Order: structure tokens, then sequence, then C-alpha cells
């Protein structure tokens, strides 16, 4: 039999759990697909590489000597195979080289989670591949009318949320879905009436997906170092569209992203100017509210299905010495998150 699903939501399924698209980014990722291939991926050997990744943190800022370093180094990669031939791995030396490696780490555990779901599971030739794989992401994922309504305020907040300094690409919606998550609105109930609900932007890497409609926006593992992190281990949120888009880490080799908006309960703000790798938030806060130099207009403040929408163009927050030149938003609990729609974007390239 072929799917009755439309063909935006098909594409979709495709998409996202493409076996090709996973070995391209673990090849971008330096890894050796001899020593680690795909369906050799495990949880335990990327945890494993987390805590070895957490101890040259540790070293780097405690001003550790190179040969200290080097040592530590080394263990990484003997714990993820790189593909460098006979040569001696780059040495982590730096603390980008490692939130670098730990950005790895939490991509490849979203790969390990999609390889799983389609690995694990039946097989039936009778049944259409396309309507089982979107079964197994235990979702439904409705396509949204380009003559509605929910459709002109998202294609709004599209339009007027690009930044001017992420000129070297413009964005075109080319599908909007609508998406629920099974127990999401359950899981959501204690925070479904709190304040400062907002419909913010999370960006991600195609590969992230499966896992991510199938799990849920998560946190780092306890094995990832907090300093790997601005605010810390949370789920990361911006009310620019163009922000989040950079992180789908999309090219001219691959334009097509998908990016995600959800209902986030930010509640009592911990407002922040400079990085602050927190483990917990301080009593009485809900959230991480990083100040930006540039923030969308408050008055221009929209109301969809009771969550507020701040579409409005960008304009000054009057914020005075701060590291962020727009805002983001940190939750350190996953249930205060709620997966509204799933947008599918073309990068149009001006480089
Ligand atoms: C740097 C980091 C991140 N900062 C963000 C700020 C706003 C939005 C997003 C997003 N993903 O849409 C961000 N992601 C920390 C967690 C992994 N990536």
């Amino acid at each position: 039999s072929k799917s009755k699903l439309p063909k935006p939501v098909q594409d979709l399924i495709k998409m996202i759990f493409d076996v090709e698209s996973m070995k391209k980014a673990m090849v971008e990722y330096e890894i050796d697909l001899q020593k680690m291939p795909l369906g050799k991926l495990s949880k335990r050997q990327i945890q494993a590489a987390y805590s070895i990744l957490s101890e040259v943190q540790q070293a780097v800022s405690q001003g550790s000597s190179d040969s200290q370093i080097l040592d530590l180094s080394n263990r990484f990669y003997t714990l993820i195979p790189h593909d460098f031939g006979m040569k001696k791995p780059p040495l982590l030396n730096n603390a980008d080289s490692v939130q670098a490696k730990v950005e790895m780490l939490d991509n490849l555990l979203d790969i390990e989670v999609a390889y799983s779901l389609l690995r694990g599971g039946s097989d039936d030739s009778s049944k259409d591949p396309i309507d089982v794989n979107y079964e197994k992401l235990k979702t439904d994922i409705k396509v949204v009318d380009r003559d509605s309504e929910e459709a002109e305020i998202i294609r709004k907040y599209v339009k007027n949320t690009h930044a001017t300094t992420h000129n070297a690409y413009d964005l075109e919606v080319i599908d909007i879905f609508k998406i629920e998550r099974e127990g999401e609105c359950q899981r959501y109930k204690p925070f479904k009436q709190l304040h400062n609900r907002r419909l913010l932007w999370h960006g991600s890497r195609t590969t992230n997906f499966a896992g991510i409609l199938s799990q849920g926006l998560r946190i780092a593992p306890p094995e990832a170092p907090v300093t790997g992190y601005m605010f810390g281990k949370g789920i990361y949120f911006a009310d620019m569209v163009s922000k989040s888009a950079n992180y789908c880490h999309t090219s001219q080799g691959d334009p097509i992203g998908l990016i995600l908006l959800g209902e986030v309960a930010l509640g009592n703000m911990y407002e922040l100017k400079h990085a602050s790798h927190i483990s917990k938030l301080p009593k009485g806060k809900h959230s991480v509210k990083g100040l930006g130099k540039t923030t969308p207009d408050p008055s221009a403040n929209i109301s969809l299905d009771g969550v507020d929408v701040p579409l409005g163009t960008g304009i000054s927050s009057g914020v005075n010495d701060t590291s962020l030149l727009y805002n983001e938003y940190i939750v350190y609990d996953i249930a205060q998150v709620n997966l509204k729609y799933l947008l599918k974007l073309k990068f149009n390239f001006k480089t």
C-alpha cells in the first residue's frame, strides 16, 4: 500500500529518517566510519567521552600544562574514533575546541535515537515505509493552510525577526506543520497557566528531528560539562528567527532546514548579560533570559491561542554592557515546553 499522508508530511518523514544524511553528519564530525559505524553507535560510549571531555575542560580552565592537556585530549579520541589516518589528532587545548566536541556528542546521541527507531521495530514490505517511520515519531503532524490565520502570525514572525547581522541568507517558509507529541500537553499541565508563556524559536540540524519529535526537546546528559554552554544545560530558544535558523547548519550544498515553534513557560526570568554556567536556577526563578542589545518591539507582541508572540521588528532593548546581540531563553525543566509548530525553510544564500 501507498501513503495517504500529504506530500509535505511525507517529504518531512523522508528528510528526518535519511540514513545517508546521518552518515554525512558523522563524516563532517571527522568520525572513523570503520571503527565507529552508524549501527555500532552507543549511548554508553558517548556518555563515556562526555566524562573525558569534562576532564579536558576541568584542566583547560585550571591552568594545566600542554602535556597534561595532551594525555586527556588523546583519551577523548580513543573513545570516539576520528579519521586522521596515521597522523596525530588535532589538540584540544582551548575552550571552543571542547564546546565543539560537546556539541558533536549531543548531535551523535540524537543520530543514535533516529537510527535506533529505524533499526528497531518490525519489517513489513506490504506497508509504506513513510507511514511506518511516521508512526515511530509518536507525533500528530498536520499541514497548516497558507490561507489561515495561524499561518499569517507564523509568516509575520519569520518576516519580521530576521536580524540585519544574519543578512548572508534570506528565508522562505516552504511548509508549516502543526505538531502534537503524544503526552506532551499532559506533561505541560503544571505550566499551562504560568505567566510569561511565549511562542519561541528553536533551530537544530535535520538529523536531530527524529529524536526531537520522538523524545521532545531534551537537556544534555549529566556527563556533559555545564561549561560547554553559555547558560549551562537547559533548552535554548530565540525570539529572532535568524538566530535559531543559524543552528540548522544549512549550507549551499543543503539549503533546506527545520525550525520549531514552542510555547515556553518562562515565568520568573533570571535576567543575565554575561555567560553563567549554572546547574540550577536561583530560588523562585523558572528560566534564564539572556538580555541582548536588540529585541522585538514589545508594543507589537501578539496573542496566538493565549500565548504571546514577539513578532515585532527588532529595536534597541536599552541593555547596557551585554555579551549578547539578541535575546535567548533557557528552561531547565523539559516539562516547561510544548512544541506547537514545525517549519521547513529554504535558505537563500547571498554568499
Ligand atoms: C549554543 C546553544 C544555543 N544557544 C542558542 C540561543 C538561541 C537559540 C538556540 C537554538 N538552538 O535555536 C540556541 N542554541 C546552547 C545549546 C546548544 N546550542
